[PDB]
């Protein structure tokens, strides 16, 4: 059911989320993020994007996603969007079978190092990305479809 998981600090990220969703042929975008899930006014803009382009959307905590994602019905073709690799790691640890993780926008903060045009990491981010890889997940950096895919160092 899960077609792709993308890490993007901007979550749905407007036209970027639109293009990914269309390209992979998802019909349900699950935003896995505790802050947004738990403060529902923060959902409104992303909800408008879903409404505009005609795909379903959910805003779930990590705990909820672990608990329910397996109940997904055959017709649900899911695109998971996560803020950070920390979230993805929690999903993997919780036993969710992810095949591919696309690393999108990871913005600078103090001490982070640039590894791709739109990706800045600290050592914990690299640790977590590498953990995900070690669990057999294909992890790659790619801004939008058709860009050259880049590997984690």
């Amino acid at each position: 059911n899960i077609l792709l998981t993308r890490i993007d600090n901007r979550l749905v990220h407007g036209q970027v989320g639109v293009t990914w969703t269309s390209t992979i042929g998802a019909n349900l975008l699950v935003v896995v993020d505790d802050v947004v899930a738990n403060d529902d006014i923060q959902q409104k803009l992303m909800g408008i994007t879903a409404e505009t382009y005609g795909f379903g959307i959910r805003f779930f905590t990590i705990e909820k996603t672990i608990n329910v994602i397996g109940k997904a019905a055959p017709h649900q073709k899911i695109f998971l969007i996560c803020r950070t690799p920390q979230t993805v790691r929690k999903l993997v640890e919780g036993g969710i079978d992810l095949k591919d993780v696309n690393v999108g926008n990871m913005h600078f903060s103090e001490g982070k190092k640039q590894i791709s045009s739109k990706v800045y990491v600290d050592d914990q981010d690299l640790t977590d990305l590498r953990f995900i890889k070690q669990r057999g997940v294909n992890v790659f950096i790619q801004d939008v479809p058709g860009d050259q895919k880049e590997q984690i160092p």
